[PDB]
């Protein structure tokens, strides 16, 4: 019963926080020798299971899930997101190319809204051309959204390796 997630993106754009957040419902400003982090998946009663989030912080086998993270503020880490599938699929030798599962996160949604660069129409574009990839707009910081997103990423991961 163990899922294993990769967070891949440019430095900068908040994976780590991402990971906190999601794992210890905590942010510090202020934020190891573990290779992953683990959370327990908890669903509508229903069936459990235990994600390992594995931060850029053997590291391929085994995935079930690719995450590819871009900040709202930062336009070249949204033009790098093509790049990072690309770059997952190249190396990481998973068994079906074609259907294996990843999931968009734009992070920092909490900003003001004159230094948000990306558009959601210009992500929700991106993400459908890249084969109805689910994108969610997120912010660890202030707890907008990462529940929702790490949801799809755990039913994603669920499908996959089973
Ligand atoms: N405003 C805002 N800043 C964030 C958010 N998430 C991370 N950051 C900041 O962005 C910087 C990079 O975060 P980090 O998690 O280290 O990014 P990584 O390099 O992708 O792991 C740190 O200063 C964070 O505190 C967020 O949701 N909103
Ligand atoms: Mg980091």
């Amino acid at each position: 019963n163990i899922l294993k997630v990769i967070i891949l993106g440019d430095s900068g754009v908040g994976k780590t926080s991402l990971m906190h957040r999601y794992v210890n419902d905590k942010y510090s400003q202020q934020y190891i020798g573990a290779d992953f982090l683990t959370k327990e998946v908890t669903v509508d009663g229903d069936k459990v299971a235990t994600m390992q989030v594995w931060d850029t912080a053997a590291f391929y086998r085994g995935a079930d899930c690719c995450v590819l993270v871009y900040d709202v503020t930062n336009a070249s880490s949204f033009e790098n997101i093509k790049s990072w599938r690309d770059e997952f699929l190249v190396h990481a030798n998973v068994n079906s190319p074609e259907t294996f599962p990843f999931v968009i996160l734009g992070n920092k949604i909490d900003a003001e809204e004159s230094k948000k660069i990306v558009s959601e129409k210009s992500a929700q574009e991106l993400a459908k051309s890249l084969g109805d990839i689910p994108l969610f707009l997120t912010s660890a910081k202030n707890a907008i959204n990462v529940d929702t997103a790490f949801e799809e990423i755990a039913r994603s991961a669920l499908q996959q390796n089973q």
